[PDB]
């Protein structure tokens, strides 16, 4: 008979599952299974990405309960455990939705070598992407496209990408009963506790496809905010209600599919003619995921300097002082340490907001290296992938694809244009709650007599400016143009 499994690595998700309909069709019991290392915190990940994943598991649980089957999360290694089920549950079919990760081309090239071994057929279909990445490489003569305006020019040529799947049948085949590594004691999904962490996690977005569809609706309640969208007009001091969608975390897990994202974008935008265009329409924000997955997967050493042939060599200082000031928000800039603080409590941040601190940490003031801040993201950032953290990464430190390295952005009137008050930043920083909007953002300007009344002195409650940014830019400024001298 047939008996398929439908391995979840990304795509957590049951709409728009491409490999979860093949491993249902004509099954007699069907296995979803969820590899988890418990050794993973032995080998860097904060409390909000693992919890956010482990939210998501149980809405695939739920899921799979209201469907008369059960998710199964198995302890270990891909390459220890697949080999041990293949043969205890008569195992003809292996589904799981393509990657195109370094670790995971290797980490799939080994199972697909097992399953020869075991004699079962291997389905892997695209589906966290909107096209099939390696089509479009072909289509542009062998070589990936460099710039949005080639790739969205491409993307046209090719049409609309292939319509989400359709739903799953509401009853599923169940797992086989009496199995022993279908235990449930052995296979349930673990909290966060029981993984080996200590601080609960505080970040405000709850994982899941149930929260992920309720977020989607959410956003396209006001079609005339979709159709008018512009990246780049968009408030980074708002965080009651956050200017963008926040869905990329749905999408970096795969709660959230892409294909039926663009899908229902092209229903508002039918129906308003005068839509925003990429790429600062919300679907260029989704054609930016498409060209830096493309340009990443063709690249090697994409998350590196060394190597790399699309990233310009740059003389980076090693100043850990400079690093650990700025990766524990005391810098003296109120504007830069709350959007480190908006990082280590939610995991998620404006795009503008990842700018001013992007741009702080390299080529505008400390001159660091976009590795070391790209490490630090990647522990905290809940939507942490690992094409798009790196390709903006090398955008905001002028190593690839931006070169315009007088742009500086300020970490006093960036945030000042669009709040004066400081809302957000007496929000993350309570400890400047009473002080006057007049110094706010510059609180070592404040007299001392303010200082002692609003109860915040320089010094003593808040650090004093780490450095001097007219000063610090110039410097980095100089050193840039020296290096695309060469
Ligand atoms: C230094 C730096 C690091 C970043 N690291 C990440 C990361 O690890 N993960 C991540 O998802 N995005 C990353 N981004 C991109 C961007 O900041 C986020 O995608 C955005 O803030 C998420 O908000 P949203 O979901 O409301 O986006 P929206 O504006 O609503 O866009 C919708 C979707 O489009 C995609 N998208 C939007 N902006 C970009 C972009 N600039 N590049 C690629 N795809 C984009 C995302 O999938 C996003 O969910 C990074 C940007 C910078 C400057
Ligand atoms: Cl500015």
């Amino acid at each position: 008979v047939k008996n398929s499994i439908i391995w979840f690595r990304k795509g957590l998700r049951l709409h728009d599952n491409p490999a979860l309909l093949e491993a249902c069709k004509d099954a007699k019991h069907v296995y979803p299974v969820f590899v988890l290392d418990p050794h993973f915190l032995q080998q860097k990940v904060s409390v909000n990405r693992y919890n956010f994943l482990l939210e998501s598991l149980e809405d695939l649980q739920r899921s799979f309960q209201a469907r008369g089957s059960r998710l199964l999360v198995l302890r270990g290694k891909p390459e220890e455990v697949f080999p041990r089920v293949f043969r205890e549950w008569g195992v003809t079919q292996l589904c799981f939705e393509h990657d195109t990760e370094p670790y995971a081309k290797v980490r799939d090239a080994a199972v697909r070598r097992l399953a020869a071994e075991a004699g079962v057929e291997v389905v892997t279909p695209i589906s966290h992407t909107l096209y099939d990445t390696d089509m479009l490489v072909a289509r542009n003569g062998g070589a990936a496209p460099l710039t949005m305006q080639s790739f969205t020019k491409l993307v046209d040529r090719v049409g609309d990408p292939p319509a989400p799947a359709p739903d799953p049948p509401a009853a599923m085949p169940p797992p086989a009963e009496d199995m022993p590594s279908a235990a449930p004691a052995a296979t349930g999904v673990p909290t966060w506790q029981e993984v080996g962490f200590k601080e609960p996690p505080l970040t405000v977005f709850k994982g899941g496809e149930t929260e992920a569809l309720a977020r989607l609706e959410a956003a396209f309640q006001d079609p005339k905010w979709v159709a008018g969208f512009q990246k780049p007009d968009t408030d980074p001091s708002a965080w009651e209600k956050p200017a963008t969608t926040v869905l990329s975390p749905y999408l970096k897990f795969g709660c959230l599919s892409a294909r039926l994202f663009h899908a229902r974008l092209l229903e508002v935008y039918r129906r308003h003619p005068a839509h925003s265009q990429p790429p600062v329409s919300l679907r260029g924000q989704l054609l930016w995921r498409e060209f830096f997955y493309t340009v990443g997967s063709t690249t090697p050493n994409f998350h590196r300097m060394a190597g790399n042939p699309v990233c310009k060599q740059i003389d980076w200082d090693d100043n850990p002082e400079f690093l650990a000031a700025w990766r524990e928000a005391r810098t003296g800039f109120p504007w830069i340490d709350a959007i480190m603080t908006q990082l280590v409590t939610w995991g998620w941040m404006h795009h503008l907001a990842r700018h001013s601190v992007a741009c702080f940490l390299t080529r505008g003031d400390l001159y660091v290296s976009w590795e070391r801040g790209m490490e630090v993201f990647e522990e905290h950032l809940i939507d942490q992938d690992h094409y798009l953290n790196a390709a903006n990464w090398m955008w905001l430190s002028a190593s690839a694809f931006f070169s315009q390295y007088f742009r500086v952005y300020s970490p006093v009137v960036f945030g000042k244009k669009y709040d004066p008050e400081g809302r957000f930043i007496r929000k993350f920083l309570p400890v400047l709650k009473d002080m006057p909007a007049k110094y706010i953002y510059e609180p070592w300007t404040a007299p001392l007599e303010v200082q002692r009344k609003a109860g915040c002195v320089v010094g003593r409650d808040y650090p004093a400016p780490i450095v001097d940014h007219a000063v610090a830019s110039k410097a980095c400024i100089a050193r840039m143009a020296a290096a695309y001298r060469r």
